[PDB]
């Protein structure tokens, strides 16, 4: 152990050996000298790296600094000690509070106790040998504090806040900035001092600092080992496997860091041959420190969060806190200065950018001018260079500020239910042909033809006629909100723009979105077809989503979407789709701005993806919005925040924008505009998204479905925390914003061979409004290494290629590398109640691997012949003898019908199947089918007598009609009726005017009948003249499809609940025929013996199994019906009531045949 003590605390006798020695390597012309090895950081630049000219040997801004600087340190430190030096490099505690430099430095000429004479003196100045000549350092004032409480300790409050953060990766981000102040104000206005990156190394003074800074670094890795958090570096591992020059040269001095110029070997540093005295700073314990970072943690924050990068020069930023002005008159109070920060730099710098924001906390000042936290102020940086120079903002993107909330906070509610209307949003898929044709009228109507309030001006909107910050004057950028947490604010603005369009020339419909999640083959019909056919006139006319005129250039200019590539089915990538991949990743955060980032170059993707390299296509951040699948597509984009949003809520955690909540008061650039520029009242009120977050309050629409994938969203939460368990490792992207759209390949490079991980596309434009991001973009490459047989930790390289979407060569250099990251999971809940919950979907909407998922369950539970498998609960159709016994004669076949309570007892059915289902083999909730929707064949689940497994398969089926009784031991065929479509363009043909008449009654019964006999229909049609079949309920419940079609019949029963909540009326209960009401289920009630089932068992009385919610635990996909929501239900079946009509009626009596 070489000895590194404080400096202040040093003996006269270690002082003289300090000096006599480091005046012996400074007479040393040698590789052990002081000129060469001062010579590794900065001029004369000998290391070269990307591909550039000759660059500063020594590493900053990247995640290596540490080690680099640690392991120069430990070089200089032997060199010294090449001559005794008995003691290691000493390091001045800077965070105690100053008056001068350190004594040893102070002056020139040091005097030996033995005087004699002089001088030499050799901590005072190292000199610059090559160049000539030596450079003292011209000191700043700020450097000597502690005087009259402000100036506060600033460097202190920098090591302190670094030492607060528990990743390497913001630690480091705020170690490297924090480090800086001392270069800065030690070296000076001096060209050749300390002050810049090119010389700092040749005074004494930056190996006395660096030592203080490695204590920091010991000090930090210390207060990680307490005392569950990892010491590793998580970041930038490909930096790390290589010779860090001149270190891993073949004329490095001595071996010891030559065995260690790997970066991958210096995470600890007792192999060194090194050791501090104490490193812990101002007299405190690591208890005592670690208590007051923890507890300085707890309670409301707020920071300027900065993104830095090489300005190829020193500069001090100035942090002034702004309160906004009202009026036209700048007179933004900026009088009060929140902060301050230090950045070092040069010219042949290695060009950097921190991955991680830097973060000054301005929480204190905030409090000072009695402003709340989360109220709305900013915050503006004065740059000035080390030149003494002022320097234009420009330099530097703008500081935010960010907000800690205290945790944990839930955010305020939304509005209750749902009154008395909002605009659905759909999917494309679920839209009927009428809604096809009538979104496609008013999208018609809306583009032509041209006004201030048509289409092309909101196509205009988004990008390039540049009508930003305003249409005047000199220089013009697109308003659209990119590389920003405000991003989906703005479009959905934009996206509520577009409806109001479309709603006011005619339309039923919010607008529809298509979920690019779930996998496709093509591009949906609704924008994809050239023409279409009017149902009335005949005439085949522009379909109006295919095409969009650009209005604004004169010339034949429309809308150009013609190539989409790279995406449409591989590689790319696939567990089940990139996107998908990507969103579920996004999903997973429970920041926002983290999401963001995922979420925002995510759907990027898909832009450059379906624009291909066409130059008016949605390629292109200028004309994207001009193509009308745009408005589709950002539907979708918004659902995808909404679906997120839900998330929060149940996470418990806060959905709004604190991680960037400055800018959440910066007025929406296109909109926030007068009357003549934008005409929209409503967006235009809310030009500032703090109301925004409100889904339907206050922008009055909602979606059909939340469903991501094929999740709820409670299982949506269970799956991110099933990926959350995983040790996952990711590629991470700094996206800076550069002027064009381009795609970028990745690429994991091992030994000799590279392997395709994925694909990622920056979304941007010649005019673009200048963007980047504050965080990294990760990208999920463990499953890559998984599939390379290349560890975490392994030594492997990224490669990237970056091409335009024009197709043009872009040198990698055009996007910072990308950095790896590991992240470690870990989870208490679940514990949860994921046992007890079910969603009920259409089998038609299904995926292959949930559909052979769900027969495997069906053959384990027709196995078991009796009390539990199916055999059984289908039996409760089959008239064993337990209709009154036990002196039960002659009657009678028992199910109950009769009819008053058929939707209870077949609820019970249901879910009897259901349970029985989920408990061979199954997670997921009975699925049903639209048959108030017209059908051309059967569910897939059903049609086929065979099927292929994943491996490939004999016909099990078991979803088949083969299903047997054994009874009379032979397999329920199933027929099909010559039906069942002759709808025309209207109105809901056949089973839905049933269903919608049968809801209309506000009585319990008179609805049931309806409901009742409507659902009879399908037990007649797919039982055909085979009476195996559905035809007779002797043997009807046998044939698997009967699941379904109860499973949608009680969907309707469900739907009606909804009607009468909204109705205002009875719905869990019912004042008519309650003696049935009143009586126990016959299969349901028998015994613990007789069914499995133990709710069905407590859960015998009709007025139990009135309320579903709660009790039996399961949702429905929607409560739509033929397409129609609830709120719409009401209307219509209002509209078909306020209508003069003749009605006819028949007393039907139950006949055997």
């Amino acid at each position: 152990n070489l000895l590194r003590k404080n400096v202040d605390t040093l003996t006269p006798d270690e002082i003289l050996n300090l000096q006599v020695s480091l005046r012996a390597m400074q007479d040393d012309e040698g590789a052990s000298g002081y000129q060469a090895i001062s010579a590794y950081h900065g001029e004369p630049a000998d290391c070269k790296a990307a591909d550039g000219s000759t660059i500063v040997c020594c590493l900053h801004g990247m995640p290596t600094f540490p080690m680099w600087h640690r392991l120069y340190l430990v070089q200089f430190e032997q060199a010294l000690v090449a001559h005794g030096s008995t003691l290691g490099i000493p390091y001045w505690d800077w965070t105690k509070p100053m008056t001068q430099l350190p004594e040893l430095v102070q002056h020139p000429l040091f005097i030996d106790p033995t005087g004699k004479k002089a001088k030499k003196n050799v901590f005072y100045s190292g000199e610059i040998k090559f160049e000539n000549k030596v450079t003292a350092r011209a000191v700043d004032a700020r450097l000597y504090q502690a005087s009259q409480e402000g100036q506060k300790n600033f460097l202190l409050e920098g090591v302190l806040n670094a030492l607060e953060q528990e990743d390497f990766c913001h630690f480091e981000v705020q170690l490297e900035v924090a480090h800086n102040p001392i270069h800065y104000l030690v070296g000076g206005r001096f060209t050749h001092s300390m002050s810049s990156l090119e010389y700092t190394s040749y005074d004494p003074l930056f190996f006395l600092h660096h030592s203080n800074v490695e204590r920091h670094f010991a000090l930090w890795q210390a207060l990680q080992k307490h005392r569950g958090l990892p010491t590793r570096p998580n970041c930038g591992l490909n930096l790390f496997h290589s010779p860090m020059e001149p270190f891993g040269r073949d004329t490095n001095p001595f071996a010891i860091t030559k065995d260690n110029s790997k970066a991958s070997s210096l995470f600890d540093y007792e192999h060194l041959g090194y050791a501090f005295d104490d490193l812990s700073l101002n007299g405190m314990t690591i208890e005592e420190l670690e208590a007051l970072l923890k507890q300085r943690r707890s309670g409301a924050r707020a920071f300027a969060n900065f993104r830095l990068g090489g300005i190829k020069t020193s500069a001090n930023v100035r942090i002034k806190l702004c309160i906004p002005t009202e009026d036209k008159r700048q007179s933004d109070n900026c009088d009060n200065d929140a902060g301050q920060f230090f950045i070092l730099g040069g010219t042949n710098e290695m060009p950097w950018n921190f991955a991680f924001p830097y973060l000054h906390e301005i929480t204190d000042t905030v409090l000072s001018l009695g402003l709340a936290l989360d109220s709305n102020y900013y915050v503006t940086a004065e740059v000035t260079a080390i030149n003494g120079t002022l320097m234009p903002t420009q330099t530097i993107p703008r500081p935010i500020v960010t907000y800690i909330p205290p945790q944990g906070f839930k955010d305020v509610n939304m509005v209750n239910m749902d009154t008395s209307s909002l605009r659905f949003r759909k999917d494309i898929s679920s839209l009927t042909t009428e809604e096809e044709y009538e979104l496609r009228v008013a999208m018609e109507r809306f583009m032509s033809d041209k006004s201030i309030n048509g289409y092309q001006a909101l196509a205009e909107f988004h990008g390039l006629p540049a009508k930003c910050p305003r249409p005047d004057a000199l220089n013009r950028v697109a308003c659209c909100i990119h590389g920003m947490a405000t991003f989906p604010h703005w479009h959905r603005l934009v996206v509520m723009q577009f409806e109001n369009a479309l709603f006011t020339r005619g339309s039923p419909i919010g607008v529809p979105y298509w979920d690019w999640t779930k996998p496709f083959t093509a591009l949906p019909s609704l924008l994809a077809d050239e023409t279409y056919v009017d149902p009335y006139t005949k005439e085949t006319k522009p379909n109006p989503f295919f095409k969009a005129p650009i209005e604004f250039l004169k010339a034949g200019v429309h809308t150009s979407r013609q190539i989409d590539e790279r995406l449409f089915k591989q590689p790319s990538k696939g567990d089940h789709g990139f996107l998908y991949d990507g969103l579920s990743l996004a999903f997973e955060q429970d920041d926002f701005c983290d999401f963001e980032v995922q979420f925002e170059v995510t759907h990027n993707s898909i832009h450059a993806w379906t624009g291909g390299s066409e130059p008016y296509s949605m390629s292109s951040l200028h004309y994207t919005s001009f193509d009308p699948m745009f408005w589709l597509h950002h539907s979708q984009v918004d659902r995808l925040w909404a679906i997120w949003q839900a998330l929060q809520i149940q996470r418990g955690k806060p959905y709004k924008t604190y991680c960037a909540n400055s800018e959440v008061y910066r007025p929406m650039k296109p909109f926030a505009f007068k009357s003549p520029l934008n005409n929209d009242e409503k967006t235009r009120e809310h030009s500032v998204p703090t109301d925004v977050y409100d889904y339907q309050a206050e922008l009055a629409y909602t979606y059909d479905t939340l469903f991501f994938g094929g999740l709820s969203i409670r299982e949506l939460q269970r799956y991110v925390e099933e990926a959350k368990s995983k040790d996952r490792v990711f590629a991470g992207f700094l996206l800076m914003g550069i002027q064009t759209s381009a795609n970028v390949d990745l690429f994991v490079v091992a030994g000799g061979n590279e392997f395709f991980v994925g694909s990622i596309a920056v979304l941007g434009g010649s005019k673009e409004m200048t963007w980047r991001f504050d965080r990294v973009y990760k990208h999920e490459i463990t499953d890559a290494l998984g599939a390379l047989g290349v560890d975490m930790f392994a030594e492997y390289t990224l490669r990237v290629d970056i091409k335009d979407v024009n197709g043009t060569a872009l040198p990698p250099t055009a996007i910072p590398p990308p950095i790896v990251i590991f992240v470690p999971g870990i989870a208490d809940a679940n514990v949860k109640f994921d046992e007890q919950h079910r969603s009920r979907k259409n089998v038609d909407s299904m995926t292959v691997s949930e559909m052979n998922a769900l027969r495997t369950a069906m053959a384990a539970f027709a196995a078991d012949k009796e009390v539990t498998g199916y055999q059984q609960v289908a039996a409760f159709h089959g008239s064993t003898q337990w209709c009154p016994s036990p002196d039960a004669a002659q009657k009678y076949a028992c199910c109950h019908h009769g009819m008053a309570t058929f939707p209870h007892w077949h609820r019970l059915i249901a879910l009897n199947f259901e349970n029985g289902l989920r408990r061979n083999g199954w997670s997921g909730g009975l699925p049903y089918w639209d048959w108030t929707r017209p059908i051309d064949a059967l569910p897939a689940l059903v049609l086929e007598a065979e099927y292929t497994d994943a491996n490939g398969e004999a016909k099990p089926n078991p979803f088949f009609s083969g299903a047997i009784d054994s009874i009379g031991a032979s397999t329920s065929r199933a027929p099909t009726e010559a039906l069942y479509e002759k709808p025309d363009f209207g109105k809901y043909t056949h089973l839905a005017n049933e269903i919608i008449s049968a809801l209309e009654q506000e009585d319990f019964c008179d609805f049931e009948v309806q409901y009742e006999i409507a659902h009879n229909h399908i037990h007649a049609l797919v039982g055909g003249t085979e009476a195996v079949s559905m035809a007779s309920l002797e043997y009807s419940a046998f044939d698997p499809i009967f699941m379904l079609h109860h499973s949608n019949v009680d969907r309707i029963w469900a739907t009606w609940q909804a009607l009468q909540k909204f109705r205002g009326k009875a719905y869990n209960s019912a004042n008519c025929a309650i003696e049935i009401l009143r009586k126990p289920m016959s299969p349901f009630s028998l015994a613990s013996d007789i069914n499995p089932d133990a709710m069905t068992r407590e859960y015998s009385v009709p007025f139990d199994v009135f309320n579903y919610k709660k009790n039996f635990h399961y949702e429905y996909d929607t409560l739509e019906l033929n397409g129609l929501s609830i709120x719409q239900l009401s209307r219509e079946i209002n509209r078909r009531k306020a209508k003069n009509r003749v009605x006819v009626t028949f007393m039907l009596e139950g006949l055997k045949k």
